[PDB]
């Protein structure tokens, strides 16, 4: 027989290690590792030791490692031994480590993590978690210091029109943290509550309490959550119930997507929303969008804006000057609140009388004038938001291809359309992937999470390390799958109840049941009515992005769709995904039932829920309907 037996090395340091023992990979890579003698092993008695000030980080790392490794790892203060992981914050190391970088020293004093800031220490703990959660508890000795090349590294998460659930957002922030990504542009509606804005409280929205909760989670992970309220285009979710602020074309036809920037009360409405957001986000930035104001049309059909431009910005001014003026006026407004403005690059165009303020960050997604190289010449600050890094649920042109970008030598100076700029440009802030819903029934948010996995590791690698230490994409892919997700995602209880047959009293207005529940690959349920043999769907009501957003919409029974197939089955997507339900357990133990695509919650309608949609249609009192969770708690 082979005599095969676990090696079982003692915990702590050993001067003996084989020379080519694997060093578990990380993402981002930690480039320039200097090898040392021996190796260190996490084992019984290993602790996470730190100062009092680092106690919370030490405790959180010890609990996490206890879960991944099955060894009881406790946090402690005072002296570290060779059996231990030590956390040190040394702010004098700014030159070597900067604001986010860290150094690991693995040797006879144990596994030392050093950062110059709290977030730098927390980012080194992410590499310690990644290295120890891959089935190997012995790490080769040596040392490495690493810091990100670019200051802003992350994603656009567009939680606009449709709702991305807060549980999804919380997983996404844990994943960003794991990959050292520090930037999320969250385009989203914070529920407007004032008399003058409250008729825009249509769904999707997020409550102030929920925003404060995920902003606090983000900030503990070193993530800047930047709100966007896109303007003066893509304003349907805000202007639908405010036609007084909508821009009319020369024939008098109003577009709920366009703010009338010539109407000072419409501009004041936008600023009022900025002041509403100010109390729940902590960032120093405001993103006002500014893409695609005249998509589907042209300024020639809005002569009122040329008249306005001439009055406001002098004879010869054009609608593009009025458009840029509006952005500069919002820049003035947010700067007075201590923020810096950011916009998308596309509407920045050809001005005469007005020039765009240089203190506005330009997030460049669309090779549309200027070219990147022109904007560099003018000294603008630029973030690379190339369409090569887009995903959309419906627009199959936008699916990140990480293999292609890794193998074709894309880097953060490769702007949209392969327009290369110097990747060392001193005002290149970094780069981001962008996650857009578009027609939103083709993919559930859980399928979006499965799909973006590789592209999120790709952007993390190229914005921190800017290197390709894996010979090909497929070599990186093998390591990122071994590294896996961070603990919070592995612990999320996607399907808290077993498949089986259930009584569900909340559904009696639809059927007396009982109901057969089965689970789907993406973490939801189909609910079949054993009386009719049909399945519960949330299928009908007013929609945005082809998803029912109507507050008070009622579910219905429809012929059972096949919920076991993947997102490539696009021809049956809508029947299939309108039949998926997310069940969640309360703190503690009551269950709520949500349509997977809408992320509202089923409830029995009382007639006392207050919402602009309900001013004009209410479900019959006592029937089961969906409502935002805040109207039904
Ligand atoms: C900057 C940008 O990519 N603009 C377009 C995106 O438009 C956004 O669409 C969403 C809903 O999906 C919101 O309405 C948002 O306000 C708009 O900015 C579009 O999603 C993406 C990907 O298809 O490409 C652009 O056309």
């Amino acid at each position: 027989s082979s005599g095969l037996v676990p090696r079982g090395s003692h915990m702590g340091y050993s001067a003996t290690a084989p020379v080519n023992l694997t060093r578990p990979a990380t993402v981002p890579s930690m480039d320039g590792w200097t090898d040392g003698t021996g190796a260190w092993t996490l084992g019984e008695g290993t602790r996470v030791v730190s100062s009092d000030a680092l106690a919370a980080r030490a405790q959180s790392l010890a609990s996490e490692l206890t879960k991944f490794t099955d060894v009881d790892i406790k946090a402690a203060t005072g002296s570290a031994t060779g059996k231990d992981i030590s956390l040190t914050l040394d702010a004098s190391k700014k030159a070597e480590l900067g604001d986010e970088g860290f150094k690991l020293n693995i040797g006879s004093k144990g596994l030392e993590v050093i950062g110059a800031t709290d977030i730098g220490v927390f980012y080194g703990t992410r590499s310690v978690s990644q290295m120890l959660r891959q089935g190997q508890l012995t790490l080769p000795a040596g040392t490495v210091a690493t810091k990100p090349k670019y200051k802003e590294r992350g994603a656009t998460l567009c939680a606009c029109q449709i709702n991305i659930s807060t549980d999804w957002i919380d997983r996404f922030l844990s994943d960003m943290a794991d990959l050292r990504l520090n930037y999320v542009l969250l385009e989203m509606k914070l529920k407007p509550e004032e008399d003058n804005t409250k008729k825009a409280a249509t769904w999707s929205y997020y409550t102030r309490d929920d925003v404060k909760k995920f902003v606090k989670k983000a900030n503990n992970y070193g993530i800047d959550v930047i709100p966007e309220i896109n303007s003066p285009g893509h304003m349907n979710v805000w202007l639908e119930n405010y036609p007084e602020y909508q821009l009319a074309d020369n024939s008098g036809r109003k577009d709920p997507n366009k703010l009338d920037i010539s109407n000072p009360e419409a501009v004041k409405f936008y600023k009022t929303l900025i002041d509403e957001y100010d109390g729940v986000f902590t960032t120093k930035y405001w993103h006002m969008g500014a893409d695609e104001y005249m998509i589907g049309t042209s300024f020639d059909n809005y002569s009122k804006l040329k008249t306005f431009a001439e009055k406001q910005y002098g004879a010869g001014a054009t609608p593009n000057d009025a458009f840029t003026g509006f952005i500069n006026d919002i820049d003035k407004y947010v700067k007075a609140k201590g923020k810096q403005l950011r916009i998308w690059n596309d509407g920045i165009v050809n001005t005469k009388n007005v020039s765009l303020n240089k203190d506005i960050v330009i997030e460049y997604w669309y090779g549309a004038g200027r070219k990147p190289q022109e904007l560099v010449q003018d000294g603008y600050t630029l973030m690379n938001a190339t369409q090569a890094l887009y995903w959309s649920r419906s627009a199959q042109v936008y699916k990140v291809n990480a293999a292609r970008l890794y193998n074709n030598n894309w880097n953060v100076g490769t702007f949209d359309g392969g327009r290369q700029i110097d990747k060392n440009y001193d005002k290149l802030t970094g780069a981001k992937v962008s996650i857009w819903p578009d027609s939103s029934y083709f993919q559930t948010e859980n399928e979006v999470e499965k799909e973006i996995f590789d592209g999120m590791r790709f952007i993390s690698q190229m914005t921190w390390s800017d290197s390709r230490p894996w010979a090909t994409w497929n070599d990186m892919k093998a390591d990122i799958d071994k590294i896996g997700y961070p603990l919070d995602i592995r612990e999320y209880d996607y399907t808290p109840v077993d498949a089986g047959i259930y009584d569900i009293p909340q559904l009696k207005s639809i059927s007396k049941g009982p109901w057969e529940l089965i689970t789907t690959p993406d973490g939801y349920y189909q609910m079949k009515d054993t009386v009719s043999g049909k399945c519960l769907a949330l299928f009908t009501g007013s929609k945005h992005l082809d998803v029912v957003t109507q507050v008070g919409a009622r579910p219905e029974l429809r012929n059972c769709a096949d919920v076991s197939v993947g997102q490539d089955q696009r021809n049956t997507a809508n029947e299939r995904n309108t039949q998926k339900w997310q069940i969640r357990a309360d703190k503690d133990g009551k269950y709520t039932i949500s349509p997977a695509l809408t992320q509202q919650r089923l409830a029995i309608a009382t007639g006392n829920e207050q919402n602009i949609d309900l001013e004009t249609h209410r479900p019959a009192a006592g029937t089961v309907a969906q409502f935002p969770a805040d109207l039904v708690s």
